[PDB]
């Protein structure tokens, strides 16, 4: 099979993780009819209970998840783990202020870092989300939000992206 | 549709120099076919191929080096592929991780302005007993690519098992799409074979663009 199936009864579910960058995020998610919620007052802990709990639920519903965390645990998601999402996609947006990385098949990891309008990677990313999130594939979506970040930077810290999507993620 | 997405520049990498650019593959032997059918797929992809046969990693590392300092002016791209053998491991000198660690400077944009907005492909193969984080830490600069998996550093099982899945497949994908079809899509389907054939491939771009051998 070529494609992500997406066409499920509801997209998924978008957990951001924390000013105006958790606002775009949210937007744009929004129009990509996620279900959007939004967490505040960060602490490491919380943020890996969240998640727990969210890897916890019946996703048999959902073409993917989406998990942002915003600065200024994937064991969970691992078919064996999150079976209701397997050989679905399952993206991560993050945004830290060093990591490793390995293994599973179908998950995204898209990571910069930061130092009125925010982030160069936040703007860029809902910039592109909400303008051809639904017209174009995530993977060459992403390679022109690192296009646009590079690139719209000066006038007188790109996204680093690592993929094991098996298949082409349409927002359709 | 990309027809018309562009980026303050350009949407397609500018593929169609005088030439497509070198191959440098780097058996990491200890004391092959992976190594050729890769040779051969990156020929019919118009690379120039060059196969060394080293063992000392510093080696494989100041060949690299010096293969940045050349003008690529007339190069579409570079590709170096690194290729570490099953199921025994190796030792490294003390300044090895570290020459490893540096290595990514000398492809930077300023560092080396032959290759400044071209693609800097790497395949790894790796054992499973290194690590990779962003051992091979990820650079972060704009237009690198990392290909990366690993391979079993010790024995058993019967068949006597086989040329990497993530070799038999990325030959089997350039070597009937590669043509066809955009590098990460290419790459999103090396995956795909190598999972549905059950160490998954784990790629790594920071390509500013769409990369297409064309």
């Amino acid at each position: 099979a070529a494609e992500y199936n997406m066409r499920h009864k509801n997209r998924g579910m978008a957990l951001i993780f924390n000013n105006v960058d958790c606002e775009n995020l949210t937007r744009v998610l929004k129009q990509l009819d996620f279900e959007v919620t939004v967490y505040k007052d960060c602490r490491y802990k919380d943020i890996l209970r969240t998640i727990e709990y969210s890897a916890s639920q019946n996703h048999s519903d959902s073409d993917c998840i989406l998990v942002a965390i915003l600065s200024h645990i994937w064991s969970f998601f691992t078919a064996n783990h999150c079976p209701s999402l397997a050989g679905k996609p399952k993206l991560f947006f993050i945004q830290a202020c060093s990591y490793k990385i390995p293994v599973h098949a179908d998950f995204l990891i898209a990571y910069s870092t930061v130092p009125t309008r925010g982030s160069w990677f936040m703007q860029s990313l809902c910039a592109e989300l909400a303008a051809n999130g639904k017209r174009l594939d995530i993977l060459t979506l992403l390679t022109f939000v690192c296009q646009r970040v590079a690139v719209d930077f000066e006038s007188c810290q790109i996204p680093c992206i690592t993929t094991m999507l098996t298949r082409i993620l349409r927002f359709s």
